[PDB]
DNA sequence: CGGCATACG
DNA sequence: CGTAG
DNA sequence: GCCG
């Protein structure tokens, strides 16, 4: 097993998805006491768990795992022989891992502004709401569709929802492209993280272009809420209604295309991992705009992800195991 | 022990 | 500060 | 929390 998440395949369904689960209650507690080395940790551990090829039935199957100490070993020790973790079980239960939880969960709401909401008494939604002068108005608008940004959508709402997009950017630009990034990308059925990568086949003819997409997706009223990435609440049709949903547009100019692609589809934990992998093992600089050696003092050329992958010595991974 | 990814709005 | 992956 |  290697020990970076980008040197395996991580597939979307698993395994151990129980214990993986267990151990990702871990780490979003840390992030939540601010503990980010705590937090990496019990992700990688987690997603070491994701890139096995079969259970884990007892404890000596840990041996030799990378991320496997004593703490993580003993929370998958408890659930093998109990079925449960009491560490988990009393995150899982606090007042302050299900506040933190909920209040991070609303768009414009990170670990610090709940974390001081949490030191000031707030609990509910309805205690945000009721001082509203105390909002941000990103956080507002957050609020308001809390309800139908917490349901995830599905594939098919995904395409519809592309379709538009591409018309918009059909007008805003002949010629330029719609690309579907995020978890959807990586072979998600539903999901919360809609997001589309736009470019041009010219270099520099997609400088300006994102305020023109915006401008004739507001035109369409399509936009319940909202440079080069727009984070937007849009208009999902629905049989007879409709529902709020995330949507973030990217610009990128073809140059740079692969790099964001790569960086836009995920996960989390992968795209740390390459860029951790890129600088301590390779030495060069990796971003979602390109990759640098910082010795020649030269930026790389990509013409694809496989292109990125060989750059830093990696097994080429398609989207769909990119799920660490 | 130091390090833990790296951007934009 | 928030956002993204 | 774990690695090098
Ligand atoms: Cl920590
Ligand atoms: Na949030
Ligand atoms: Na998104």
């Amino acid at each position: 097993m290697p020990a970076y998440a980008c040197q395996r395949p991580t597939p979307l369904t698993h395994h151990n998805t129980g214990l993986s689960e267990a151990l990702e209650i871990l780490a979003e507690a840390a992030g939540f006491e601010g503990s980010e080395g705590r937090l990496l940790t019990f992700c990688r551990a987690a997603s070491v768990l994701k890139a096995l090829p079969s259970p884990v039935t007892t404890l000596s199957q840990l041996q030799g795992l990378p991320h496997f100490g004593e703490h993580s070993s003993r929370v998958v020790q408890e659930l093998l022989e109990h079925g449960v973790c009491e560490e988990v079980e009393r995150v899982r239960r606090s007042e302050r891992y299900q506040t933190m939880k909920l209040f991070t969960q609303i768009f414009g709401v990170g670990v610090k502004t709940a974390d001081r909401w949490y030191r000031e008494g707030l609990r509910t939604l309805d205690d945000l709401r009721e001082q509203p002068q105390k909002l941000t108005q990103q956080q507002k608008a957050g609020l308001q569709h809390h309800q139908d940004l917490s349901t995830p959508v599905l594939r098919s709402d995904v395409d519809a929802l592309q379709q538009v997009v591409e018309e918009a950017v059909g007008q805003a630009l002949p010629g330029a492209t719609v690309t579907l990034t995020g978890g959807f990308r990586r072979g998600k059925l539903q999901g919360h993280d809609v997001d589309f990568l736009i470019t041009h086949p010219k270099e520099g003819q997609e400088a300006g272009l994102l305020p023109r997409v915006m401008c004739r997706l507001q035109d369409q009223g399509l936009i319940l809420y909202h440079f080069e990435r727009s984070f937007c609440i849009f208009r999902l049709p629905q049989p007879g209604s409709w529902k709020a949903v995330r949507v973030d547009l990217v610009v990128a100019p073809v140059s740079q295309f692969p790099f964001a692609l790569l960086g836009w589809t995920g996960s989390k934990l992968f795209q740390r991992e390459l860029r951790r992998f890129s600088r301590k093992e390779k030495g060069l600089w990796l971003n979602s705009h390109g990759l640098f050696d910082p010795e020649q003092k030269t930026f790389f050329q990509a013409a694809s992800e496989e292109d990125i992958f060989r750059h830093l010595g990696l097994e080429y991974l398609p989207p769909e195991q990119r799920n660490a």
